[PDB]
């Protein structure tokens, strides 16, 4: 597997796992990683949906930050600064759940910009990303104003740039090439979106969650990359969380994508490569969903877990692991009322040693 | 290691490492499970601050519920319903950025009574634990109102207990026999407290973070298991963030409580087993770490890391690794417009193969 | 998932994983574990090729012990006294390398029992297991010598069972109500066999390697657990190993059993439940491999990786991924090789010591 | 942590982890991978003691491969064929154990060229490295003859290199710039030695297993990287394994080398980075292991456990951990035994296999 090594000194070309911060990306290439593929519940193998883009002229986005995520992607090797720009699809716990371990994080590991979060918006004022953001930081009050004492604050604020979730495929932002359109999404209620990057003849399909939609099949239409939800199947579900025989079949034809579904949906797209994500994929579970994508749908398929990297290069879009750091390192008025800062106790005596050499 | 098997076909007793579900609780005994050891940065060896108790008359606490920790939460295989009474020692992202994992993936697990948090106020409204999960759950208000169209709202509440932060060991939490005092921290601004958990003889004081204080070496005395900051040096400081001598020096006096200090407190304390938390537990800085506490403390420690547990009865205090899975399940007006809902996709027949087939 | 938890201080039944030690093993229950599911070359997520096998009767069997494979066995939490009977498909160092493991591992961790081994015969004297088993325990003298200066000599030696490798379905064991039945298998050279477990009206078989065979199918039929090769597709042997498409090609027919191969054979059985073993289970490998079984093969099915577990009841078979120690340790359950030249090079250390040996003789 | 990225597009420098085959290595440069540095009982966490040296000029050195040690080793993204070269510093398993796995492996891993095996003799021939090796070949007969049929079988030697162990730093291997020197060990039997490699002025010495002896502390004299042989405390004895206080006692005096002897010796040696292994790293136990070195040694420590790299450079040594494929793939370097009784078994899946085989040749 991977390159042949010519040099016994010499470093191996093409290695067959991604290594994070241990390759350069190509000015006509993208990299992917999902930082994250379960849904409802955590676990260490399966963060909250999360993914990292990388595009070849330096952009790097987040779309989705869910519960668990932050883990993965802090083992990416990417300094705070590059990865400003977050893009949500709707506003469930694991797709932005992260953002806040993301805005503290960053901020404590010198990131100098603010975050800009682009989501949907809600059929009302209270169920939008505006409202959601604004929320989030008068919830985290106590860590912004505290950090706010010792670190200039422009890096604590986030700009929103809220959008019409109703809208068709329009231009939600474009800037060094790059342009997102997001569509609707049939999912809970109103306000989720899918979205659709392109760039330098590339384009890479954000489905997020939804049960099966004609926006997609039309939008997603020829891309490099296409990614959707596709679900455990209505037998795992009543074995794993004792449903009975009528709730299990509807939940895979009302409410979510079924695998025989993400199948047609994927012909109808014919991508260069579909990504079926958003279900625990776990020895048990994840052949039989294979078995419903393959029916209706034979063309290049990766069945998405947590570090699964995509390089979409012209020439073809390869699928990996990345390898990457457990024990991750970051990479490069008071709010003290005087009751509190005289109960400090002495360690002058305690601490006196290990300073004099230190101090030396 | 662990207990001498006796059969063939039956179990092994006192396991060498603790298996989360296997083992029967006593009535004078108490497990506490490091779910969270590891400060601000993201990284899948070690989650945010958070600890779950359990103790021999069928109560339950976390004691801080960090970024990730709800992964290590879940795998110890506790309906949601049983974690229900949440303690935290400060409102850092680092120490309740993922009760929103809990609160809405407990929902959709089953939870059906509300969450109850215990957290201490600042020094004005805006600063306190009751603003922060109010301005929490309206940063999440699409995922709540969505969800509670097809699940009963009742669960979605947080009973929130502000307690005054000022308070000088005074109980916060006195049911079924179980006592919960706090005391203040001095910690990025006014409001940080510790916790000491009493119950049945027992005594289990949970630190937080916080410099050096007159309170916890007074409040936490004679405790059965003591957990305390303990951060990484000021070599170490400079090593991995590039951070001067000036600055690196200060971390480990003003900002946080060095090894040194650490084990003073212990020494203060004289607990029958201490643990010092919220370092990296890693190859290149344990050991010096550990040294840092040897120059004052000598009786027993435990260098904290992610699903440590420790077992209190009356004879004991025993150390174990849980291992666990990382693949871990569940242990038992609309939101939607008829413009949203006229676009699904039509799927009968891709699905009717499959559909057919499970009716029978 | 699993069963329902019915007190909070209580323990959660029928648990979702299997924790090795933590459930007792009903009178009538088979449990069998993945101790090794992988290729000819070495990698941590897959050991080579092994098999725990626990009867409720208190009889417990390796049906193969590969190379990297102790480590899982060893996360079992299980005595050695208890793990002294192990069985060879074949004599390939995938299939048998970690026996030395085992041996001098156990003779350690205080086995008190010799181990036996049934292994099949060559063509030859010096193709076959006693010839095989001869020649390693004459490999590691030095260990089996030093060793029986400190510890008794007894456990260290190995019993071999040489069975026929030619014998189709014939027993190679018979012992307290238990049968292992051999036949041929057509791999490398003369030599390999496939085994069938008979205890209790249940049939467990291991199909160890082979390119497809008329034997297999006749004799597995209506297994409980049937276990069998089942290789990495001819496309993936390109990609992976940069091999010619006509070479490819003759390893999935002639070599090795592909997965449809896999697929035809596991029909004609039609076992309770279906094994696919050998290949690398890899997020870029598994998928076609299951594709390949089910254009043949319709019912129940376990694409096999390290720590999967097997029960078999009367009512079920039950598949579950094992959660087990990494950070392993052992369960319990004649002349000196030193001369005064080597025993003359000690150095004093009593006064670097004296401390800890003060404090500890107290 | 680790180098500055100053490139969004660019490759991160200096980086915290080691990424195997990711480093270019210089000429005035030493990389040591801990393969295995565990105990004689299995676990995941610690292979049996192996170690990997890829020197600046090009040569890399196997010193000891223990059972279990061969996944760490295929982690590496080395090719087979860049790794011919042995060292074993004793014939217990745990050293050598996963020498078959290299041997079988290797070869169909793309080893062209026969395996060079150095190790020491004992008091006779049957406990010297020639006669196991010799026999070890004679284990996996029908393994090699099976194989070599219709293969050239030149990577199928071991050519084994066996010196006097009672010989006091007297070179063993002398080779483009390479030397190594041994010394004996106390440690079960007369066999045992320790290793000093020496090359553009760098020293980094291979302990082994040894009882504290007047010898190490000698030659290992002003070492780059000095690895030895360090115990658990005589309480983790008492603890996990139920000894009485007197034979825990004494396992750490008589049979081993203890912390405290680990740093009586290691500042008898001032080497620039030493190295304890052969203990299970364990969240209770590492600890009362640092602090009895502690006692009496004060230089750069590393505590070893499985996949921990050293960097040699001019200007310092470098500790860190190898992130590595679980996933492992060997990378790419630059009388026929069957009876017709057998090949007459071959099952028609010429249906079956139609479907693919069309598809693929097409
Ligand atoms: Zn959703
Ligand atoms: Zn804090
Ligand atoms: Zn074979
Ligand atoms: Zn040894």
């Amino acid at each position: 597997a991977g390159g042949k090594v010519t040099s016994s000194t010499g470093i191996a070309p093409k290695r067959y796992v991604y290594y994070p911060g241990s390759e350069e990306l190509g000015p006509d290439e993208i990299r992917v990683i999902a930082c994250g593929t379960g849904m409802p519940t955590a676990r260490r193998a399966q963060a909250a949906a999360a993914w990292v883009v990388e595009l070849g002229n330096g952009d790097k986005f987040i779309v989705d930050i869910g519960s668990g995520s932050m883990a993965n992607i802090q083992s990416l090797m990417i300094p705070a600064n590059y990865l400003t720009k977050i893009f949500l699809t709707h506003l469930h716990t694991d797709h932005w759940g992260d953002l806040v371990s993301m805005w503290a994080g960053g901020w404590t590991a010198g990131r100098t910009d603010p975050l800009e979060v682009w989501g949907p918006s809600g059929s009302r004022e209270d169920m939008g990303t505006k409202y959601a953001v604004e929320h989030m930081l008068k919830a985290y009050n106590w860590d912004y104003m505290t950090r706010a004492v010792t670190i200039n604050p422009r890096p604590g604020d986030i700009n929103v740039h809220e959008f019409d979730y109703r809208a068709l495929n329009e231009v939600v932002y474009q800037e060094n090439g790059v342009t997102f359109r997001s569509w609707p999404c049939i999912h809970a209620g109103d306000g989720p979106v899918s979205f659709a990057l392109e760039w330098n003849g590339y384009k890479v399909v954000f489905g997020g969650d939804t049960a099966p939609n004609i926006w997609y099949p039309e939008y997603a239409k020829g891309a490099d990359l296409a990614i959707h939800e596709c679900w455990m199947t209505s037998d795992q579900m009543m074995t794993k969380y004792n449903q009975p025989a009528q709730l299990a079949l509807r939940i895979n034809l009302d409410f979510h994508t079924s695998a025989q579904s993400f199948g047609q949906i994927m012909n109808m797209v014919q991508p260069r490569h579909a990504v079926a994500y958003a279900f625990f994929n776990d020895d048990d579970t994840r052949y039989d969903i294979y078995t419903g994508v393959r029916e209706n749908y034979a063309g290049p398929l990766s069945m998405a877990t947590d570090m699964m990297v995509w390089n979409i290069t012209r020439d073809a879009v390869t699928e990996r692991m990345a390898v990457s750091p457990d024990h991750a390192w970051d990479v490069a008025a008071s709010e003290y009322t005087q009751y509190i800062l005289d109960g400090r106790l002495n360690v002058d005596e305690a601490n006196a040693h290990w300073k004099q050499e230190f101090m030396g």
